[PDB]
């Protein structure tokens, strides 16, 4: 292998503009890092920099240099959806035709007429909510009535929640293995069902631990199934494992917030492994994407770029690192859903003595999967083009 030890990391929703298509998606203006960037008065991310992040576009405090330490470009999206499913599954070596729906302004009568009638029972609420307001309005009538509290978010979810005392655990996984099934069905298709058991009474309801989720596998053999089956180590940091649904995952560290997700980072590079090690920081799209916080995500940027010294400075001459993104969520843009944008690609290993260049533009997400593949001899995804030789 040209590097026995690639780590793959996305910054989630890090977008860096409107793609070619924005318009069909209502995202035409979108620009994520642009946009905080003139709302930080000037972001400061010295390490992303020294990298070539501006050498792909020059942003309000981040300029071009003249010596990358490694290579850049940046990445269009071919998949016809713009959610976090999607987009990791292109990255890994896949082409969705088929996009995961959200539901602002609650689901279709249709679907939840249709849970009724298998279930046997009722469902209220049916909007997006957090799962505190949606308790404290819903969990007191919930308790009286065995009614099933849905619920959405600005992501591809349906939560379903009920008392723990009213409701037992196990009817509530099989009612949401009956509503994974409904959804289906690209006219309601979600990407996770989320059971969400509660406790307590009006006024003092607590959500338990004794959550399950509902998720899809990727729509075909991804570059981590291929991996795993070849006896090499595949390390999901954070949400990757609950993307994939653990397919070609060998092992699953979970992270509580970016900093933990660094923190996961580092100890995989203190690791003996030979593979992957795939970290998604998800703050940025959870926290300030969809919250429409710009502050927020410019704050979080800057203290996830402190961190990357030490990612440097632990990186062997046979490791390579590589940076990216799943979709933009420009946090100045109407409503609560993500943006259709290019994402940053930036490729670097110590080895590379005389710094980087430009790459060709990646036409799909699938070039990282292919590159990742054609690195350790695995059977190469039926979509993209690797830029290893490239390096
Ligand atoms: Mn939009
Ligand atoms: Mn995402
Ligand atoms: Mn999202």
């Amino acid at each position: 292998n040209k590097y026995k030890r690639i780590f793959l990391v996305v910054m989630d929703s890090v977008g860096i503009g409107e793609a070619p298509d924005a318009e069909q998606f209502g995202d035409l203006g979108s620009d994520t890092i642009g946009h905080i960037a003139e709302h930080m008065n000037g972001l400061q991310m010295p390490n992303m920099v020294k990298l070539g992040l501006g050498n792909i576009r020059e942003m309000k405090g981040i300029s071009k240099v003249e010596k990358p330490l490694g290579y850049y470009t940046k990445m269009q999206e071919k998949s016809t959806g713009k959610d976090t499913m999607t987009g990791h599954w292109e990255i890994m070596g896949l082409y969705i035709d088929t996009p995961f729906q959200v539901f602002p302004e609650g689901f279709p009568k249709e679907l939840l007429d249709e849970l009724e009638e298998k279930t046997g029972r009722k469902i209220i609420g049916n909007k997006p909510a957090s799962g505190t307001e949606i308790l404290d309005e819903l969990g007191q009538e919930q308790m009286e009535t065995g009614s099933l509290i849905v619920y959405t978010s600005a992501d591809s979810l349906l939560q379903i929640a009920a008392h723990e005392e009213v409701v037992p655990l196990d009817e509530l996984y099989k009612i949401c293995k009956i509503a994974r099934e409904l959804t289906l069905d690209e006219k309601y298709m979600v990407g996770r069902v989320i059971a969400r058991p509660f406790v307590g009474e009006p006024g003092n309801f607590t959500r338990t631990p004794n959550r399950h989720d509902y998720a899809l596998k990727p729509f075909g053999r991804t570059v981590m199934n291929e991996l795993k089956d070849s006896d090499y180590d595949v390390i999901a940091i954070g949400k990757i494992s609950d993307i994939y649904d653990g397919e070609g995952v060998t092992e699953s560290l979970r992270t509580k917030s970016n900093m933990d997700g660094m923190d996961k980072l580092v100890d995989t590079l203190n690791m003996d492994f030979t593979g992957l090690s795939f970290l998604n920081l998800v703050d940025f799209d959870a926290l300030f994407g969809h919250r429409r916080d710009p502050q927020g995500y410019g704050e979080a940027l800057q203290e996830y770029d402190a961190r990357l010294p030490e990612v440097f400075a632990k990186l062997k001459e046979d490791d390579l690192l590589l940076i990216t993104a799943d979709h933009g969520n420009d946090p100045i843009h109407p409503g609560t859903d993500h943006t259709r944008e290019y994402v940053p690609l930036l490729a670097y290993s110590p080895s590379m003595k005389e710094g980087g260049q430009e790459l060709p533009l990646r036409q799909t997400f699938a070039d990282i999967g292919a590159t990742v593949a054609e690195n350790f001899g695995v059977k190469m995804p039926e979509y993209g083009t690797s830029f290893l030789n490239e390096l």
